[PDB]
C-alpha cells in the first residue's frame, strides 16, 4: 500500500526528486511514474545478454541490426515530427535506443523538410482564410510556409528519377520502408531522424506513405516518369518478422491511428508485447482503436496478459521529453 | 439574428420537428443542424444536371458533386455499417475511404456477427475465452477463422491473375474483388463494387486482412499491393470533379487522405466532420475544419461544419434528415 | 447475447424504430438505449402505487409534494439553461415528472432572464475583444447582450427590497431554495422553469447561488439595503431529507460540478440511488468527480450496488431531447 | 518569428534547460512555457513596492498584485495538496477558492492518508471492503469516522459562539477556524489562516463536511452558514486590488467564482488556466480564456493562457519554474 504525497518544495527545486514524486502524486502523474518504470524495464531487459538459445532464435531474421534482448517499437504521429519532439525521437534513433519505427507519411516528410527549412510557432486560433492568403499552413499552433514544400519538391524530384531508373533497370522492388531508408541516406543530415535510422539499420514502416506531400510529389512525378510501385505486402512481412523473432518486445506509442494499430498488430504475431507505454489524448468512449485502453489490446493478444502496460493521458509534447530524461537518457553511456 | 429555443414537448412528439429544433438549441445540437444543411447542399448540388473516364481511369460517370465518405474501422464494427451500406447501395456517395479494419469487418459480418459487451470487460478473462473487445462490442476468435477459410482461395486466384493475366493489384482493386466475392447484399463492399464506387485504404495491410495476406504468402508467395496507382486514382477523382463534398467520420488516415485528395483541386466545396477528437495536441485528427482551410483542403468560401460527437449517435440522425429524405431522387 | 445491427433505412424513415435501433448500434448509441431503459424504469417505478407501509414512511417529511414511488432528482449546469434544453427541463417540471432540481447560479438566473430577453445563436470562435467592445457576452456558441442584465437588475432589485423587509420584519430565514421559489413566483411566466417548480412544489437547490449575476445584484443591493442572509445549512437538511424518506430514487444528471456531486451526496444518505443516468462530456483521467464513471459512485454508496447506472458520453443538447421523447413524453397522459 | 526546436539530449540532462525548451516544442508544451511567463509576470508585479482594510473588511495588507488560486477537490486528494500548501505557507498567493472536498480532504489527510489504487477498480468490491474511490486514489471509510470524531466538538463551539458571542458564520470563517483547529503544518488551511489568506467555498455543504454539519444539527441545532457576506468579501478583494492574477486548476465553481469576482473590477490582468475540459459542450468549465474576455472577466489587454493538461502533471513543474525560483524574494 502506497500513500499519496506530492513533492515538497520546501526541500528546494531538486528536479530529479520532483519527477520521482510524480509516482505518488496521483492521476496522470502516477501513470507517468508507472511509464518510467515500464520503459526502464524495457531498457534493463534490452541490456541483458542473449543466452545461446535466445541468440540462435533471435538470429533467424535477415536483418542487419544487432540482436538485443528487447526489441523496442516506437510509433508517433506526424504532428509530433512537426513539434520539437522530433529532436527527442532523433536522439533515441541516433543512439540505437529503439529498434523499429512506425509513423505516418507526414511523420516522414516533415523530418526531411525540417532539414531544408524550419517550422514556426503560431497559435491555434489563427484563421485559415488569412493564413491561406499569405501562403502559410497551420499545424495546431505551429506554422509552415508553402515554400517549404517547394524546397521539398526541388530536393525530391531528382531522387524519384533515380528510384524509377533503379526499379526499371536494376530490378529494385520498392516498399515504403526501403524508400524511407533511401530518403534518410539522401538527406545526409545529422538532424534528421531518418538519416540516423538508415545509418543504424532501424527500419521505418509507414504503410500509408502516399498520404501526404511525398505522395503528392510521387503523383506529379509519375506523369513525366511513370511506373513507380510501392509494395506494402513485403513491408508487412518485414515488420511482422521483427516481432516474431524478438526475445522480448516493448511498444512505446505516441498518438493513435495506424502507428498505434500497426505496431500492436505486429506484436499479435508473437502473442503479445512484453512491455507497453501509450501516451495520447484519445478517449475510449467512441469505440476507436486510437482511444482504447491498453487492456483492450490484452483481449486480442497484442499485449501479454502478464504485462503491466501503462497509458498516460496527456499531450506527448509535455510528457515524452520528461519520460526520456528519466529513462533512456540515464543509460546513455550503455548505448554508446 | 436567431434566438435560442428548444423543442416544446407540449406539442407532443413529432420526431421531424424535434430534429429540426436542434438547429436553435445551441452547442453541438446547433452544429448538427448546420451539418444537415451542408449535407443537403451537397445532395442538391449532386442532383443538378450535368452537360473524364480516360483522365480518371474510372468507369463511374461524373455528377455535379462528387461526395467522398470516410469512416474509421470501429464504425463498421458498429451498427453504422448498416447506415453506410444504405448510402452505398443507393449510389448516394462516390468515393469511400476507410482503414483495413473498416474493410475486413464488413466482410466478416457476412460470415458471423459482432456482439454487444461493455467497455470495462477485462482483457485477461476475454482472452482466456477467445473473445476480442472493440470498445463495448465483442467478436469471437472464430470469426477470424471463418474469414481465413473464406479468403485463402480468393488470394490464390489473385496471385494467379497477377502472374498470368497481368493484373496489378492495389488496395482499391482488392476491395472491389472482395466485395464481389462476398456476394451478400448486407455488405458495404458488395454494393460498392456493384455500383462502381471505389474504396481507398492505403494501409490495407494493417489488420486481419494483412494477417491473412501475410500467412498466405508463405503458402503462395508473390502478391504485390501497390499504393501509388491508388493515389493517382483517388487524386484524379478530386481533380476532375465539378464540385466536391467531404463527409468524414473520425480521424486518422481516412480524414487526412480525403482532405489531401481535395487539396489537389485547391479545396472541397462542402465539408462535414463528425468526431470526438480535440485540437489541443496538434493532431490532424483533432484539428478544426478551419485548419484545413489554411492548407487549401477546404475552399475559403466553403461553410464547413464539425459536430463534436460519437458518430454512432449522430450519423443515423443525419442520414435520416438528408439522404433518406431524397431517396426518390436517387432512383 | 445481443447482435450488433444498425437501423436499415431501406425500411424508410421510421423515427421511433430508428431511435430504438440505437441500443444495438454500439458505443454511445448503445449507452443511449440503456439510458432510455433506465429512465423508463424510474418512470414505471414512479407510477407504481405506494403500499400502506411505504406511504407511512414516505410521508415523514414536511414537504407539500405528493408522495410517489420514485423520487427523481434532475441536475443540470448553467449552459444548458442558456441552451434550448431550458424548454426540455421546463416541460418536465411543468408536468411534475421530476421531484427535485439542482443547478448552479447561472442555471437559475438565465431562466428568469430569458423571460425578459432572449439568448442568440453565435459561434465558438468569435473573439472576446470585439464582443466586449459591442457589449456582447459569449456562452459557447451562444450570445447574450449586456442589456439582458440591466433588465434583470431592474426586475430584481424591488424583489430584493421586499425580501430584506420580510427577513427583518417578518422573521423570514432565507435559503437558496426559498429564494428560487420566490423568484419563480415573481417571474409569473409559464416559459420559466422556476415558475413551474414553485407552482408544483418542486424544490430547487443551489448551494452556490451567489456565484453569478444574481449574486452580483445581491452584492450591490446590500450596500443600500444591508443584511440579506442566505443560509446553506437548512437547504442541506432539506435536500437530504428528500432522499432519506424516498421509497426509491433516480438521478438524471446533465453535466458535472456541484449539481452532480450534490445530488449524489444526498443519495449517499439513503445508501444509494436505485437508478442513475449521467449525460456529460467529462473524462475520468484527471480524477475529477465531474468525469468519474457511475461506478466510482458505487464505491461510495451514492449508487446502489444492485443498480444498473448508465453514462452517455455526449453533449446533452443532442441527447437529452431524444431521451425525453423516448421516456417521459411517452407517458405524458399519466402525469396529467 | 520563433522556430520550433526541442531539447537535445546529446547535451545530457539539465532539467532547467529541458523545461525551458518546452516553450519552443509546440502544442501544449508551448502553452506551458507561456504559462510560466504569465505566472512570472504576476510574481514580478506582486513584488513591486506599493505606496483598504475598512472597504475590504480584511486584515491582509495589499500588494501590487492580488493572486487568486482556485483548485478542485480531486487536486487536494492528490499530491498537489503539497504543492498548494507550499504556496500558502510562504504567502505567495492572496485568495484561495475551492470546493467542499478541497477543504475537508486537506484536514482529513492530517488524520489519515490517501492511498494509490487504479481507475478500473470495481465499486461493488470496494464498497464491500469499506473503501472509496477517487480516480486512481483510495480512501477508507474510517478516514471519515476520524474526521467526524475530530469535528463534532468544534461544531459544538461554533454553535455556542454564534448564539452567545454574536458570530455570523460563513464558509470562509469556518475554513479559517478549521485550519486553526487542525494545528498541523502539513495542512493547506492551517497555513492559510496563519497567513490571513481567506478561503472561499460557497457550496461548502456539498461534501463530507456538509454530512457532518447535517448530522451534528440533530444533536446541536442552529448553525447557520451565510454565503452573502462571503460574496462581499471575495468581491472586495478584487475591487480594491491594484492588479489581479488568476491561477485556476480545473473548472466548475472554483473557476467561475474567481472569474466573477474579477468581473467586478472589469477584469483580471493575468490569467493561467490548467484543466482538461473542452469547449464544445458550451460549459463554463471548458471555455477558452477568450470567452471570459467577452464578459470582462479578463482584461482585453491581458495575455491569458490555458494549458490543456492534468494539473497533477503540470502544476508542480509550473511552480518549480515560477514561485519556487522566487522563494528568497518572499522571505
Amino acid at each position: 500500500s502506497t500513500q499519496v504525497r506530492g513533492y515538497d518544495f520546501n526541500r528546494g527545486v531538486n528536479y530529479r526528486a520532483l519527477l520521482e514524486a510524480f509516482g505518488t502524486t496521483g492521476f496522470q502523474a502516477t501513470n507517468f511514474g508507472r511509464a518510467v518504470q515500464q520503459v526502464n524495464a524495457m531498457i534493463e531487459k534490452k541490456l541483458e545478454p542473449l543466452s545461446q538459445d535466445e541468440d540462435q532464435h533471435a538470429d533467424l531474421t535477415q536483418s542487419r541490426r544487432p540482436l538485443t534482448s528487447c526489441t523496442i517499437f516506437l510509433g508517433y504521429t506526424s504532428n509530433l515530427i512537426s513539434s520539437g519532439i522530433r529532436e527527442t525521437i532523433r536522439y533515441l534513433v541516433q543512439h540505437n535506443m529503439v529498434d523499429v519505427l512506425v509513423t505516418t507519411a507526414g511523420g516522414v516528410e516533415e523530418d526531411l523538410i525540417k532539414c531544408l527549412a524550419p517550422t514556426y510557432l503560431g497559435e491555434f486560433s489563427l484563421r485559415g482564410k488569412e493564413l491561406r492568403e499569405n501562403g502559410i499552413n497551420r499545424i495546431g499552433n505551429l506554422l509552415v510556409p508553402n515554400e517549404n514544400y517547394c524546397k521539398f519538391e526541388d530536393w525530391l524530384m531528382p531522387i524519384l528519377d533515380q528510384m524509377v531508373m533503379e526499379q526499371n533497370t536494376e530490378g529494385v522492388k520498392w516498399t515504403p520502408s526501403k524508400m524511407i531508408a533511401r530518403l534518410g541516406k539522401e538527406i545526409n543530415n545529422p538532424e534528421s531522424v531518418y538519416y540516423w535510422a538508415q545509418k543504424n539499420h532501424i527500419p521505418v514502416f509507414s504503410p500509408a506513405l502516399t498520404d501526404g506531400s511525398l505522395g503528392d510529389m510521387i503523383f506529379f512525378h509519375s506523369y513525366k516518369n511513370p511506373g513507380l510501385v510501392l509494395d506494402i505486402v513485403e513491408d508487412l512481412r518485414l515488420i511482422n518478422t521483427q516481432a516474431i523473432f524478438a526475445k522480448c518486445t516493448g511498444m512505446i506509442i505516441l498518438g493513435g491511428g495506424v502507428v498505434k494499430h500497426h505496431i500492436a498488430n505486429a506484436n499479435l504475431m508473437r502473442n503479445g508485447a512484453d512491455y507497453a507505454v501509450y501516451i495520447n489524448t484519445a478517449q475510449e468512449f467512441d469505440g476507436s482503436d486510437s482511444g482504447a485502453r491498453p487492456d483492450e489490446a490484452v483481449s486480442w493478444g497484442k499485449i501479454r496478459v502478464d504485462a503491466q502496460p501503462v497509458k498516460v493521458y496527456a499531450d506527448a509534447s509535455l510528457v515524452f521529453p520528461l519520460l526520456v530524461a528519466e529513462t533512456f537518457a540515464q543509460k546513455m553511456d550503455a548505448f554508446m
